[PDB]
């Protein structure tokens, strides 16, 4: 029913393919693909407060559900999209060639980014406090 | 008695005149100046491991008390220093010109880095699994 939370990654697959699909140079993958860190959501209603982390970085995004937004990506580019919610447990969203779905169940978020024949696929788990 | 814990930044002084003084570039100071993220110490003896989030990075550290160590720095820089044990529960380094002391005080780190007259201090709390 609610996003909020933080969430402690757990495992993923495909970062590397990913991070060099969309151009980040080798040298910068290599020291962020074995991270496992803490992303924080805070939702209020339609309104997401996102702090990810990344690899070696930490990304700030706001947004309402709906509403056009600009998202830092991991290339430092701001994209313009709209993300939305489907059910309230999907956040569905769409930028350059990629296809974002980040899937709360229970106290696992499953987040599945597509690009071309890779799919980016990380498993986050809520910090119970 | 054990450093051991994931904490959340709560609150920090002096951050871009820190990040001035070192040389981070202002596009990241600007960035990163408001994040307040999640670090992460595993503590085994006198070995350490740091996850550390600070402003838009995250930095990866490895290193045992009283023994010569490289440190990657925030702007990037490796550093060949020693790490001491103060007190009991205070780890004390010095690199370049910049005295780093970071105090446990039960659920509560504290971090101070003294840079001339700066002093760049950081609080943060232990969340609770
Ligand atoms: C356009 C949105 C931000 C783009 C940043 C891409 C880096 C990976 C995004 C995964 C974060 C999704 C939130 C769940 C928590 C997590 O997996 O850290
Ligand atoms: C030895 C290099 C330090 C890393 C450079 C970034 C400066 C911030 C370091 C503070 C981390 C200390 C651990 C406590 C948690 C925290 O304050 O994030």
């Amino acid at each position: 029913s609610s996003f909020s939370g933080k969430y402690q990654l757990q495992s993923q697959e495909n970062f590397e393919a990913f991070m060099k699909a969309i151009g980040l140079p080798e040298e910068l993958i290599q020291k962020g693909k074995d991270i496992k860190g803490v992303s924080e959501i805070v939702q209020n209603g339609k309104h997401f407060k996102f702090t990810i982390t990344a690899g070696s970085k930490v990304i700030q995004n706001e947004f309402t559900v709906g509403e056009e937004c600009e998202l830092e990506t991991m290339t430092g580019e701001k994209v313009k999209t709209v993300v939305q919610l489907e059910g309230d447990n999907k956040l569905v969203t769409t930028f350059k060639n990629i296809k974002s779905v980040t899937e709360l169940n229970g106290d696992i978020i499953t987040n599945t980014m597509t690009l071309g024949d890779i799919v980016f696929k990380r498993i986050s788990k809520r910090i119970l406090e």
